[PDB]
């Protein structure tokens, strides 16, 4: 049969990417026709060759791939990333999540930014954009979300159509609310009840609540986890995120709104100082949360430490 | 019927575009898949729900989007922005134009730079471009009307089907008229004829060679409306004008020809001068004969003259 | 029949062009659809009206053009020029080469970087790419020839189709070697057995081992032709290169790898005396070593040390 033969059949990777792609600080490199099979190997290992049918799989990977736009930041290399990060997560953690939870959470990670056009919420509210009408809140992240379930209901696209309807729904609430989770304006609230839990000690992973929320935190992690490479990296996808957040500060010009220093790229020269406190206010407290949390993901956060030395280390001029 | 359904239908845009697409300085925005249901608003509006079928309109416009290349400046934001300012014009004067020049005048704006690569007339000459040997005059803007007619031609995208011939030959002429006037070497003997008329008062509206004229200025303001808009959309637009004319320079030295200031990167600092030079030659006469002859049209003179203002204040270093 | 109407018409080019493209320094031109022409053209003039079936060759060209890349210098474009560079030696030396010859180079020059990445074979190594798994030396050559043949296989591509199995067997050999002598690490080796072969009068292009190391620094000649260009072409261009060797070096620091200055985006103002140690280690004696064999292809090294004078000329500030 068609799951017989993919229950012999391995996919495998070069020697490096194998032994690399284990590192929470991997990168996935400038090679974009080897993000698929990079994503394949992942599912392969944190799932199982059983999971998902490959030609249904690859079908949808590719139709994901169409529905991200030529963005400097938000674009396909994130959403592979993000996707690489929770494989890392889900290794370290193996024993916690179910056979449903790390098939959702990967697809999920693949998808969170589906359709993104460089804009935050903020800027499609102000501009009166039909989106924002639609979703009062997590405007682009309800899009996402929606992107998904169109490219899910596609002829030969669901990848999920040997599961039970009862095990869908659980998969596709599953992506709901880690897709929701990225909308960093929540992880401030999510982030503080998960540190009182934490220290109070009623933080249970049995109770799905409380795992939502842990879940949350790791969407978080993964979609910030630019600030957990190593400085070369770090420092270049910094270019790419100021790209987009400039543009957006143009456009916020445009419609006679003063943007935020943040957006504006007359203030590039206060930059250093802004990473600073993005580390300090946001990156730090996250990645400390998730370590107290999840003991294994501790390289994240000693990651996230050394870039805000090296930033530092800009402020003064050395 | 067909046009009975459409009758009964009505288009709308999100409020704040509703309500600011009446001025004159309107921006059209950034969300690209916006611009074609903008268009068909302004058609609405300014001509009626009956004036094109709808279905053959959005298949005219998407064939128009796909022949508009990916150029700094003369691409299809551009062509939407030039259609807008035409529409403020018509609205503003809502009783002077024909249902026939309502419908071919924005429909011209939005087909007059079509296929434009990002190079001058003289450009094309110097190269011995094969259009320059088929076209003496003008002639990029007489590859765009040809353009326009091609596509017109297409199967199902013949906007003016339902006109007699005697109406679509009238409409086609317009169109045609329109387009070549946007030639800005055209503009100055142009300008100067209509000062005379409107100062000795022969100026009649009423006469076809004059109203020609007139519509000609018209294009002429619509076509350099970027100088009319906000400061910041004003500033940030001239960034993609001079992208396009540096690239230009840039192919002249390559053809051995020493390129005027205006195109020479190497000069980036007299930008500013250069700037002042063109709104007191050409800008602020253009809209303050445009202004005469039809006075609400007002909002881009005093426009023009706070940008004026504004290049003022960058050349003394304020 | 078909060969007997391709007889009696003639491909024909602007009259700058015509007169022009004879030129060593001949710059193609910014017009992309325009080059299509310019390769048959010299395809025509070089071989002859019969030499490819005229449908045949269209269609083969736009595939090669299909598989190309978007990056800043191993384009479309490239491959235009290295080609014209090719046609202006072979013009130059008409009575020396075969039919199979002057058919086999021109399309091995078009074809001799498809689907480059922009990346060097050390960059693919360090990364362990699939490729470079595959082929241990000469990695993007031996991929760039494997191209060639796939794009012939396809059906109505072989513009070889009319030759005799022999004849196919020995074009494809002469593009095979044409191709794999673009690898710059094999050309020191090349010119310093060509000098020595050339001092001692041993060289002989009746013997094809000879003939195969005279083709090959033909190849690199025309490969580099950028340094034979104009002054302002010249400049311009090593923009594109250096554009595609920082993002390398980008790539290099991601993989925790400190890069060559050359491609380091950090040392841009070591660039005019990189350039100097280029031109003197690789560029003049490359072109000094093809005018010794070749007399008629003087121009190349003359524009060569013309550029040579150019780049000291910056280093002094003047
Ligand atoms: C919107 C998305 O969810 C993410 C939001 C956070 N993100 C970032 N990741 C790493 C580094 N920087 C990210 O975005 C920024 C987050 C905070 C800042 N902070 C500031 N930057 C500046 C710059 C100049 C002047 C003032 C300021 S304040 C700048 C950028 C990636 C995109
Ligand atoms: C060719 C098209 O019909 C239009 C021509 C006019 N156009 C412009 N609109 C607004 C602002 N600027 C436009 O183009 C320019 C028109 C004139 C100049 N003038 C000069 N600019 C400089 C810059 C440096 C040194 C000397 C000079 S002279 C520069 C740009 C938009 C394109
Ligand atoms: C890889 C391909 O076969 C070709 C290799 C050679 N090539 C060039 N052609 C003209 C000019 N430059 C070319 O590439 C370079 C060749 C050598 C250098 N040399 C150096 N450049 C620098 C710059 C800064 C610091 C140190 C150095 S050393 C830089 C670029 C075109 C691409
Ligand atoms: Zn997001
Ligand atoms: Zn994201
Ligand atoms: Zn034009
Ligand atoms: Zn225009
Ligand atoms: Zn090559
Ligand atoms: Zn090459």
């Amino acid at each position: 049969t068609s799951e017989e033969w993919q229950g012999l059949m391995q996919f495998t990777l070069p020697v490096r990417l194998c032994k690399e792609i284990e590192l929470f600080h991997f990168d996935i490199g400038p090679f974009e026709n080897m993000w698929p099979g990079i994503f394949v190997y992942m599912v392969h290992r944190s799932c199982g060759t059983s999971c998902f049918e490959l030609e249904k799989l690859c079908r949808f990977i590719m139709s994901v791939k169409k529905n991200y736009r030529r963005v400097p930041y938000h674009n396909w290399k994130h959403a592979v990333t993000v996707a690489h990060c929770m494989y890392a997560i889900l290794q370290n953690n193996h024993t916690l999540f179910t056979d449903l939870e790390r098939k959702g959470l990967l697809i999920a990670c693949l998808c969170h930014d589906l359709d993104h056009r460089g804009f935050s919420n903020s800027y499609l509210q102000k501009f009166d954009h039909p989106l924002a009408a639609l979703y009062s809140t997590s405007t682009m992240e309800q899009h996402h979300f929606s992107q998904t379930v169109s490219i899910l209901q596609l002829e030969g696209h669901n990848i999920f159509s040997t599961l039970s309807s009862s095990e869908y729904e659980q998969v596709l609430e599953i992506i709901r609310k880690a897709i929701i989770a990225t909308d960093l304006a929540l992880y401030f609230g999510n982030r503080k009840q998960l540190e009182e839990m934490y220290q109070t000690g009623s933080l249970n992973l049995n109770n799905q609540s409380h795992r939502d929320r842990v879940i949350g935190l790791m969407m978080t992690a993964c979609d910030l986890c630019s600030v957990t490479k190593l400085w070369p990296v770090t420092k270049l996808t910094a270019n790419d995120i100021y790209a987009e957040f400039w543009a957006e500060g143009d456009e916020m010009k445009k419609l006679g709104i003063q943007p935020i220093p943040m957006m504006d790229r007359d203030k590039k020269d206060e930059v250093p100082q802004g990473q600073l406190g993005f580390y300090n206010a946001v990156a730090i407290p996250c990645y400390t949360t998730l370590t107290q949390i999840l003991p294994p993901t501790e390289p994240l956060l000693k990651a996230c430490r050394d870039n805000l030395s090296q930033w530092e280390k800009v402020i003064r001029g050395e």
